[PDB]
């Protein structure tokens, strides 16, 4: 706005100084807002008179009036100068130049100590540090606390003495400036007395500091606490009295006192804050709460020590939304052996930190495993599995959950496959084009090249590596690629040779993402083999890849080790890129060796660093001559430390080999063991060297306390120790400390007083870990199992008994996106565990750290896990794991485990299809469609190929054309065949099935290609149903209705017959219509799942209805479980259509009472969310306010039914307060319904009053609905009310007579039908399904049988397309008899437009804003499908549903590049919307349609696939008041073109 400022002039109304936000600031003051625009330094400046310029930091306010600059110099001359510009908002502008001096004004003085006070002690503790500014001097008192009120007094700080005052320090600090300057206290006599002082003046006026001799150490644990109390004067050792108090309380928790060796014993958990330790008048005193040291740097890293080990574990981390994760345990104690049997208590826990399931899992056989199906609609994010063992100490194994979008455009890079010469320049292919068949055309490819050393050169030779592995300049970064690619779909990218001094193979690798429109490109990437020659050497050593740990990774990695002091052999071979074994004489092998001299480093900004200097020394050398193909061995003996074999023939190439002998791969008290690894039973040779002579005390200790220490004097020549180490020494969580102090309070040279030394305690053992040898095929043909062979292996001992190995295989992309290493059980059980232990100290602050170190380095997955076998005495077995389809490398994993030992393998497996056959199609089909398929054929074997390709539809689609010509296809070469189909009426899916023949493969057998698609097939008009009803007397006929028959096509035409001798109640349509499409609403999902919940096939089938073989159906409602809790809120309450939307209170009842139901019946659900909603329901009843009921007309008769379902829901749990009923009960007159006073009724009837439950289900009874339809939030109507009051009739056995009537009633009032909700339709079951209409006796003469029907219960049969069009039946009973016909079909014509109250719209625009055709629509071809929809009421649950044709895909993005297009945008964002989801065949919205304001709805959508499609009609609807129907015309079809 800012135009009421319009009219006016530019003065100044004042340039002034102020104190603002504490600080001296110049603020001028305008009489107008001005410009925002940062345009103030050329019109407006400040000058000092003396100094000169100043900050220019103009700042302007909130308020646009107010011009500030902040912070100026006190007592300055400032001349301030306003130019006449300034423009201000209404350009009106300053008149002319405006100078005014002002003097700056001095500082109020101010003064206080600036620390609060420490703890430390010191022997005369002189030097207080103050704050003064412009003052003379300051008096301070000094006061001595008593030794008695001392404990209360400092527990009073942080969270009572006498005085001995001296005071008056002569401060003389420089004016207007804060100086830092200290008070002495050296020439004070009455105070080098020990004690606890307090200084105070008269903004931290006192300050608090010590003076003892007792320097105190203290080693706190999770529940024990240990004090060392020693001398800060006499080197160390002291005794002395000490004790443990509470936070700001300063009672006591335990007390203490010193012994021979300075340590002392306590037990205290939290809570226990403040130390004091005393010997009489000396005092010093510690403050537990505070920071503990900082051990960052100390080897004290690693996974936590629990007395019951859990280690869970899996084939991966990363899950889509739909497939189950899959999750193994491992249960053991503190040093890897078996524990009794027990459970373990898994929780999943999503994203938001709540409970998706909860199970109580057993092992089997020692092995704890965890399906968990995730749901279609799971949130993406960090998920965790959360594992109770009993100590309530959680472990968690995290997961995360990623859903990946198609990349509708396919990328090709190719290369020259063999090997080139360094001078050769490298060319890569580039080949883009989209899925639907064409050219990707002007696309921008952008892309990297990277140089990289190529080991792996020979596929002829797996295992031989290649190249020296020491060479410098082998992995670089090269030229970033920008394409504009041009051509129809084609590029070429080039790499000039930037190498040539290469001995070694090298490996060009292009990284390369092909771009459409700024949105989701097409990464690829190919290399390029280069040689420095036409034949090298190549090394593969034939001693195995060992398990080891790697604290860089912190996981287990393979690395090539040999024993000490040993023999070390190798195969060599001289070989070119085709073929094998070539002949040569005089290779060149020396075996080096790696010598490195570690040395530490100080500096300013990276502190102690370990560095070290390497020299690399030849042990070894041979020479050795090869003929044609020979794999020459050669063995070279090695001792210790890294070394690398090298062969170099006389062609100047080298190839090299690092591998290792040994299994081992200044500020501080420098602590060193005789040898790493030990055993319960061996003895320690601990070397303490520090660098400064001292004393103190040395300790062995773990998590929950300590079980060796020993008080020490370290010389300035280090000294030795011997500890035991006990049979109770196996915890892997062990660590050894070492404390050491100087003599001197006070000295010179600096010195740390305090050094700490900390090693953690090798115990593991090497002996216990499974070596696992995994054998497979490097490389296998898709669709046949592979089989993998386990060889374990030991070294030490004979072989364990029962190994149990559990093998698994998974796409090692998959792994590489969170870079997952494969699980190890022994690191697991085995590894380094942390340091348990928190070091309390008096002494100086630790330094910092600087800190620890680092490192530095749609489709369906593949992810399987077998069965656990189990080996055989030579610890081996076989495993067989079924490869689908999938292309690319598989990661073979393996963990073993016995009751003692533990192991891991891993395994690399390339799954390589000879041909690829992909066909594009469209994401669904309409019946009648005809549609242009793409199937695109690519050969990549190394011969030309003849294929026949033999093309056959099944189910609802059907071919159109010939079958394909055989295809001659050149090595690499993709070929396109156009496949054109069409759909078949009917609702189900259609399968594509290809068969390639041919091939020709020396070597391969090889039985023909097969590949299969398919595609969801919908009639893409709605279905129609009708529904006839009768009562027939003795004797009287009955016809099917020529309604049933007109305008609809037969076979797609069903039909369900029921006949009864009673009053009858559809319950198969109730079923039937409870089955309809997702949406993903919680009450159409929580409505649906009722039948499901109680209703097995046997009682399925009588009606006239088959499928889920009730483990489906247990399963089916599972996923509905899961559903349900995906959208409850975090304060318990649930939302209709997702977990972040507004809150309804009924949908949180029903869907509760669903839950309770559902655990009635054994289905299991979290207790979390049961509880949260009790407690929300209940919150319901006991804070009515906490309610927001939007869209309602009658907010009492909404909050009244709300709080009486809530009410019955807890009830039935004997969980509903009597009181709060009647509380409720004396409101009763807002009920605008009889179903709330009949479930309140209930609810009073079962938590005791019973006569005011009688009375309210008698009111209820005579309660009629009443309103004109708006909303009230319940979701109803008059018939599912009545159906509900019946059903909590029946099911609660009370009023017959009444039910009986309402029973008939119900059923002649079911007639209100066609278009019921599904919460009508739930209701409706529950009143057919809580029903006992007893014996109804009937018989009946039908077209259907040459024999008459007949029964005593109501019976429901189904029909065809004939049988029902010849439809007659003639009752023969006694009796009358009830007959009920419904039916359902698809219809022939396009149906009318209708409407009733509610009114849709639908307008095809292109981008521009005009009006489109939907018959000139080329691929690639955006359109912004219009809608809107209007009625003459308020309408709240309206949901529009506009089905798709197929040849339209949707553009999901909310909101909607200008013109009058905005000026509809805009529109939508004025209507209320819902929820609003773009589906593969559906644009779907909820939304409230308010009387008189036409809701406006806009969505982008693609053209994609050529053809001829079928276009529906717009829908729209009121979810709940389903009579409310429109469907607003169509043109009929969609022509999309190439």
């Amino acid at each position: 706005l800012a135009q009421q400022s319009q009219g006016k002039a530019l003065t100044l109304l004042d340039a002034s100084e102020a104190q603002l936000d504490g600080a001296a600031t110049l603020v001028l003051t305008f009489s107008i807002p001005l410009d925002p625009e940062q345009d103030f330094s050329r019109v407006v400046h400040v000058v000092d008179a003396a100094s000169g310029s100043v900050d220019g930091a103009w700042e302007l306010a909130p308020n646009l009036k107010e011009l500030r600059l902040r912070h100026l110099e006190p007592e300055r001359v400032l001349v301030v100068t306003v130019d006449p510009a300034v423009k201000a908002l209404n350009n009106a502008t300053f008149g002319k130049s405006y100078e005014k001096t002002i003097t700056t004004r001095d500082v109020q003085p101010s003064v206080g100590f600036a620390s609060r006070g420490s703890l430390l002690p010191g022997k005369i503790a002189e030097g207080l540090p103050v704050m003064a500014l412009n003052v003379n001097h300051v008096d301070v008192n000094f006061f001595r606390v008593k030794p008695g009120s001392l404990a209360s007094f400092v527990s009073q700080w942080e969270y009572m003495a006498d005085l001995v005052y001296t005071g008056r320090f002569d401060l003389n600090p420089a004016r207007n400036t804060r100086e830092k300057l200290l008070l002495p206290l050296s020439d004070i006599k009455p105070l080098q007395q020990a004690g606890v002082y307090v200084a105070v003046m008269n903004s931290n006026a006192a300050t608090l500091f010590t003076l003892s001799d007792i320097g105190v150490s203290a080693h706190r644990y999770h529940n024990r606490l240990d004090i060392f109390t020693q001398s800060l004067e006499n080197g160390a050792a002291q005794s002395g009295i000490e004790i443990v108090l509470l936070n700001d309380k300063g009672q006591t928790l335990a007390q203490a006192t010193s012994d021979a060796q300075g340590h002392v014993q306590l037990e205290a958990d939290k809570a226990a804050a403040l130390l004091l330790a005393r010997k009489e008048e000396q005092t010093t005193l510690l403050d537990l709460t505070l920071p503990a040291l900082d051990l960052s740097e100390f080897n004290v890293a690693g996974a936590p020590g629990y007395s019951k080990q859990f280690f869970m574990f899996g084939p991966r981390d990363l899950y889509r939304p739909g497939e189950t994760v899959i999750l193994n345990g491992l249960l053991r104690d503190s040093d890897g052996k078996t524990l009794p049997d027990q459970p373990v208590k898994l929780e999943v826990v999503k994203p938001d930190g709540q409970v998706m399931r909860t199970v109580v899992s057993q092992p089997e056989n020692g092995l704890y495993r965890l399906n968990y199906p995730l749901d279609i609609n799971a949130p993406t994010g960090l998920w965790h599995v959360r594992a109770n063992t009993g100590d309530n100490l959680l472990r968690s194994w995290d997961f995360h959950v990623e859903d990946f979008m198609p990349e509708r455009m396919a990328l090709n890079l190719t290369a020259q496959k063999t090997p080139l010469a360094p001078a050769d320049e490298v060319k890569f292919s580039v080949v883009g084009y989209y899925l639907y068949g064409a050219p990707a055309n002007g696309n921008t490819l952008q892309g990297q090249l990277f140089l990289r050393p190529l080991r792996d050169a020979v596929a002829a030779l797996p295992g031989f590596q290649f190249g020296n592995i020491a060479e410098e300049n082998l992995s670089r970064s090269l030229d970033e690629v920008q394409l504009t690619l041009d051509k129809g779909g084609r590029g070429e990218v080039s790499a000039a040779s930037q190498w040539q001094e290469a001995h070694s193979p090298l490996q060009v690798i292009l990284q390369a993402s092909l771009l459409e429109s700024g949105g989701r490109p097409v990464t690829r990437r190919v290399e390029q083999a280069i040689w420095p020659a036409d034949t090298l050497p190549g090394i593969r050593p034939q001693f195995a890849a060992k398990a080891v740990y790697d604290y860089r990774t912190d996981t287990t990695v393979n690395q090539p080790i040999v024993d000490e002091d040993s023999n070390a052999a190798f195969d060599i071979v001289y070989a070119n890129a085709q073929g094998e074994k070539k002949a040569v004489s005089g290779l060149q092998v020396r075996l080096i060796r790696e010598r490195r001299d570690y040395y530490w480093n100080w500096s300013e900004s990276e502190g102690w660093q370990s560095q070290f200097d390497q020299k690399d020394l030849v042990e070894g050398e041979q020479t050795l001559d090869l003929n044609a193909d020979e794999t020459g061995k050669v063995s070279f003996p090695v001792e210790w430390g890294a070394y690398r074999l090298e062969v170099k023939a006389p062609n100047e190439t080298v190839s090299s080999v690092r591998f290792w002998a040994g299994y081992s791969w200044p500020d501080r008290v420098t602590l060193k063991l005789d040898k790493a690894n030990y055993r319960p039973g061996d003895t320690m040779k601990l070397h303490i060297a520090a660098p400064v002579a001292g004393k103190g005390y040395a300790m062995v200790e773990s998590s929950d306390g300590p079980l060796w220490w020993q008080a020490i004097d370290v010389p300035a020549q280090g000294l030795e120790l011997t500890i035991p180490v006990d049979k109770t020494w196996n915890r892997h969580d062990l660590y050894l400390s070492t404390l050491v102090v100087r003599p001197g309070d006070k000295s010179r040279s600096a010195t740390p007083k305090r050094a700490v030394g900390l090693l953690h305690l090798p115990l593991g053992d090497d002996n216990r870990r499974l070596d696992l040898a995994l054998e497979s095929p490097a490389k296998m043909r898709p669709n046949q199992p592979l089989t993998v062979r386990v060889k374990a292996s030991v070294k030490h001992g004979e072989m364990p008994k029962q190994i149990n190995v559990l093998v698994s295989a998974v796409d090692s992309g998959v792994l590489n996106i969170t870079d997952y290493a494969t699980p190890d059980p022994w690191q697991a059980f085995f590894g380094q565990k942390r340091y348990g232990a928190d070091i309390y100290d008096i002494y100086g602050q630790v330094i910092e750290g600087q800190g620890r170190l680092a490192a530095l380095r749609h489709v369906n997955i593949i992810a399987q896990q077998a069965q656990p076998i189990t080996l055989n005495e030579q610890g081996e077995g076989v495993v067989t794991l079924p490869i689908g389809d999938f292309n690319g490398e598989l990661r073979v994993m393996a963990q073993a485990w016995t009751a003692d030992d533990f192991g891991r393998g891993e395994s690399k497996v390339v799954v390589a299809a000879p041909v690829i056959a992909e066909l594009n199609m469209p994401r669904f089909l309409a019946g009648g469609d005809v549609s242009r398929l793409v199937l695109d054929v690519t050969n990549l074997t190394d011969r030309p190929q003849t294929l026949n390709i033999a093309l056959a539809a099944s189910g609802l689609l059907e071919l159109l054309s010939q079958q394909p010509q055989p295809v001659n296809l050149a090595p690499g070469v993709r070929t396109t065949l156009f496949v054109p189909v069409r759909a078949l009426e009917g609702f189900g899916e259609g399968e594509i099935q290809a068969t390639i023949s041919g091939l020709n493969l020396p070597g391969e057998t090889l039985d023909a290609q097969h590949k299969q698609w398919q595609i969801g097939v919908r009639p893409a008009w709605p279905a129609q149903t009708v529904n006839s009803g009768i009562a027939l007397a003795p004797g009287e006929s009955w016809h099917v209705p020529e309604q049933h028959l007109a305008n609809i096509s037969p076979a797609t035409l069903q039909g369900q017959l029921l006949l009864s001798g009673k009053p009858p109640l559809n319950l198969a349509r109730y079923i039937r219509e409870l089955k309809a499409y997702p949406y993903g609403c919680l009450e159409q999902t929580t409505s649906g799942l009722f039948p499901a919940l109680y209703t097995n096939a046997a009682q399925l089938q009588s009606l006239g209805i088959t499928g889920d073989s009730d483990e489906k159906r247990r399963a089916a409602v599972d996923i509905g479980i899961s559903r349900i809790l995906q959208m409850q809120r975090d304060n318990g309450g649930f939302a209709l259509w997702d977990e972040n939307g507004a809150e309804e209170p009924w949908l949180t009842a029903y869907a509760m009472d669903f839950l309770i139901r559902a655990g009635e019946q054994g289905y299991s659900v979290p207790p979390e969310a049961i509880n949260r909603g009790n407690e929300r329901l209940l919150r319901y009843l006991q804070d009515p306010g906490t309610m927001l009921i939007r869209y309602s007309d009658n907010t009492q008769a909404s909050t009244f039914a709300a709080q009486a379902y809530a009410a019955l829901v807890l009830a039935r749990q004997q969980k509903a307060p009597l009181g709060t009923l009647r509380e409720i009960w004396e409101r009763r007159s807002q009920a605008a319904s009889g179903l709330p006073l009949m479930q309140l009724g209930i609810a009073l009837n079962t938590m005791g009053d019973a006569r005011r439950g009688e009375e309210a289900i008698t009111l209820a009874l005579n309660t009629p609905r009443q309103d004109e339809r708006q909303w009230i939030a319940d979701y109803g109507s008059s018939l599912r009310d009545n159906a509900l009051m019946l059903s909590l009739l029946e099911e609660n056995n009370l009023r017959p007579d009444a039910q009986n009537a309402l029973l008939s009633s119900l059923s002649e009032q079911a007639f209100g039908q066609r278009w019921l909700s599904t919460q009508e339709n739930n209701a409706l079951f529950l009143a057919a399904h809580s029903r006992q209409a007893s014996a109804g006796a009937w018989q009946v003469q039908t077209s259907l049988e040459a024999q008459p029907l007949s029964g005593d219960k109501a019976l429901t049969r189904n029909l065809d397309a004939d049988q029902l069009a010849a439809l007659e039946v003639t009752n023969t009973g006694s009796q009358p008899l009830w007959l009920r016909l419904d039916s359902s079909g698809y219809p022939s014509s396009a149906p009318e437009p209708a409407s009733n109250v509610l009114q849709i719209e639908r307008q095809i625009l292109g981008t521009d804003g005009q009006r489109k055709s939907l018959s000139s629509l080329r691929s690639g071809e955006l359109v912004l499908v219009w809608l809107t929809v209007v009625a003459d009421r308020n309408v709240p649950d309206a949901l529009v549903v506009d089905l798709l044709p197929a040849g339209l895909e949707l553009e999901n993005q909310n909101l909607a590049s200008g013109s009058e297009v905005q000026n509809l945008l805009n529109q939508m964002q004025q209507a209320d919307i819902q929820y609003m989801e773009f589906r593969d065949d559906r644009f779907v919205a909820a939304v409230v349609v308010n009387e008189g304001q036409p809701v406006t709805l806009v969505y982008l959508a693609r053209a994609v696939t050529p053809g001829t499609y079928q276009l529906a009609q717009p829908q729209v609807e009121s979810m709940y008041a389903p009579q409310w129907r429109a469907t607003g015309a169509s043109e009929g079809l969609l022509i999309v073109t190439p």
